[PDB]
């Protein structure tokens, strides 16, 4: 969007609300394919309920944006490149625009909580620029992301299931290998509303279930060859004591000449977010899942999830 100028990006709208404007203070990315960076320190020491995200991102030359929560950003400055990375501690996903996708929108009463003992201090802005055909040098861009803040409590908290595959291995050629991922859900119930999918070159297909007596309900199923935002969840699914979550990444060594679980894209993640919200007296931000407790469940996976879209 238009440059800001001296308007200020914390705006006050009562004792509870504020808005933050993050955004690019006024770039110009000069290679293609750059990562820009930048960091909002929260302007509260406590508890606030993030409960709205609008995108200002330009049509023209943005591709993605990424909003994370952490406590230190990699640097300091106004801005800065990030193929080094977002933040040195974990950085908690929040918010993923991408270009051409459906933009995803939080269900009434819900919040990613922050600030506070244990809440993230910093918002880091990531912005993928693409083709820099637009950066004839005629501009300097301010894309970013306008959020809303409350220290309301709200009724509803947001938080993010990650499940990653992390022993996996992938001879050269094997036109098909399965990372399967699964665990059992031991706490009160979460609605699953949003999921991205992270695979690096090889993978072909990725798809999470719930799996309740034995019945696969789809979470979602994409080609990790597209842009990486959430997509939003096609019937919001619950998910239950008792209740296993199931996931699959689909691998081809066709291409490689040498493939295992690293950070280089010469390496392979097979990762699955699933955003999700609690009732907040039961809430957790963050869930984990590394292993693969019901390897024997796969048998009755759906043939849809071994087949591309
Ligand atoms: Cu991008
Ligand atoms: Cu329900
Ligand atoms: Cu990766």
């Amino acid at each position: 969007n238009e440059c800001l100028g001296t308007i200020g990006p914390v705006t006050p709208l009562d004792a509870s609300d504020f808005a933050l404007d993050i955004r690019m203070p006024g770039v110009t990315p000069k290679e293609s394919d750059t990562y820009f960076c930048m960091s909002m320190r929260l302007p509260v020491d406590e508890e606030a309920f993030v409960i709205d995200f609008k995108p200002r991102a330009s049509m023209d030359t943005v591709h993605h944006m990424l909003l994370f929560g952490c406590n230190m950003p990699s640097s300091t400055g106004s801005y800065w490149f990030c193929d080094e990375g977002t933040c040195t501690d974990k950085a908690n996903i929040l918010y993923a625009w991408a270009r051409n996708a459906p933009p995803t929108r939080l269900p009434k009463g819900v919040g990613f909580r922050v600030g506070g003992e244990t809440g993230s201090k910093y918002f880091v802005l990531q912005v993928h620029y693409g083709d820099i055909s637009a950066f004839r040098d005629n501009h300097k861009d301010c894309s970013g992301v306008s959020v809303h803040l409350t220290r309301v409590p709200q009724p509803l908290i947001a938080g993010m299931y990650l499940m990653m595959s992390v022993d996996t291995v992938i001879p050269p050629g094997e036109k098909v290998v399965n990372a399967d991922i699964s665990c059992q859900y031991k706490m009160y119930p979460m609605h699953v509303f949003a999921y991205r999918v992270h695979t690096h070159h090889l993978g072909k297909v990725v798809s999470g279930y719930r799996v309740r007596n034995g019945q696969w309900t789809l979470i979602g199923r994409q080609n990790p060859q597209l842009p990486q935002a959430f997509y939003p969840v096609e019937h919001p699914v619950d998910v239950t004591f008792g209740d296993i979550l199931a996931a699959r990444c689909v691998f081809t060594g066709e291409g490689r000449t040498e493939t295992h679980i690293g950070g280089t894209s010469s390496d392979e993640m097979c990762n699955l977010y699933i955003m999700y919200y609690m009732e907040a007296k039961y809430a957790l931000s963050f869930m984990t899942c590394t292993k693969n407790v019901a390897p024997d469940m796969f048998r009755t996976i759906p043939a849809e999830a071994n087949i591309p879209i």
